[PDB]
């Protein structure tokens, strides 16, 4: 359906390298029921001038979220984790991710479902400079995860996610896991990716908006952490990513620690050069 083929192949899904932002338009309309994503961010993103990083990364992804408007059922979800930030040199916030929540309403025509917020108890990013060092900030340890719809009434049942009604608040720590990707990762002399969420976080979502056989897609891939989960709970996904590497040892998560290393190494190597696996046989 895309026009290009995906990096591998699964039982429930398929990833593809490359632009998210050109991808989606092969979706055709109303076919998602939940995309989910945290986007990658770093001082900004793709757009010239420099003019208040604040206001160009907000455009950016302002044109994702445009795309993902017209791809979404009328009771779909888009569900966007975005973790909090300082400026350069100075203990002032940056408030890119609440500029984007109004200009989503606003702009778009998104509708904030409800706002979540994500505890992550062990967070490295947390500024050294203005925390432990000068003690003037608190551990940066909440992300403001963003529940967007198409309408004021998408798909939504939350007696899947059970705890006993749970809150607006999840607790959870990135690694709770060892698992084989991790391992395989460090078998390539390979780091595993550099930012990415556990897996409670799109299990939480998935399980709450959509049912067995929904379409769950994920356009900032990296680790596929998603498609990973949207596989061992019943739905279909798609993810979309930029770079190779990340593609290539997600691959790693859909398979067994009855591998033969030579055969790992072959399964990285001829996606990291273009070839389409179908690893739901070998
Ligand atoms: N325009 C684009 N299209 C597709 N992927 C993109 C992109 N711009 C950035 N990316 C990818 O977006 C990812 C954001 S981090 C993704 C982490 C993911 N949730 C998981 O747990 O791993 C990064 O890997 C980045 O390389």
């Amino acid at each position: 359906n895309f026009g290009k083929k995906p990096a591998y192949t699964t039982s429930n899904g398929s990833m593809y390298i490359g632009d998210s932002l050109e991808l989606l338009e092969s979706f055709p309309e109303e076919s998602i029921s939940l995309v989910m994503t945290s986007p990658p961010f770093a001082l900004q993103r793709k757009k010239e001038y420099g003019n208040l990083e604040q206001h160009e990364y907000v455009d950016w992804f302002l044109s994702f979220a445009k795309v993902v408007n017209k791809k979404l059922k009328p009771d779909g979800s888009f569900v966007v984790d975005f973790g909090g930030a300082y400026m350069k040199g100075v203990p002032a916030r940056s408030i890119y991710n609440f500029r984007v929540l109004i200009r989503m309403i606003d702009e778009v025509g998104f509708f904030l479902a409800e706002d979540f917020y994500w505890f992550n108890p062990s967070k490295l990013p947390s500024p050294i400079e203005w925390v432990n060092k000068r003690k003037i900030r608190v551990k940066d340890a909440v992300n403001t995860v963003w529940w967007f719809s198409k309408t004021e009434w998408p798909k939504s049942d939350i007696t899947k996610v059970l705890a006993s009604i749970p809150p607006n608040l999840l607790q959870i720590s990135n690694s709770e896991s060892n698992g084989q990707y991790l391992a395989n990762c460090k078998l390539m002399g390979i780091k595993a990716h550099p930012a990415r969420f556990p897996a409670k976080l799109p299990e939480f979502f998935i399980r709450m908006l959509t049912e067995p056989d929904d379409l769950v897609v994920d356009i900032f891939g990296g680790s596929n952490t998603t498609g990973l989960v949207a596989e061992r709970e019943s739905r279909k996904w798609i993810s979309f990513e930029m770079k190779p590497e990340y593609v290539a040892a997600s691959a790693f998560r859909f398979l067994d620690n009855n591998i033969s290393e030579e055969k790992i190494t072959d399964i990285y190597n001829r996606i990291l050069n273009g070839e389409s696996l179908d690893l739901n046989s070998i």
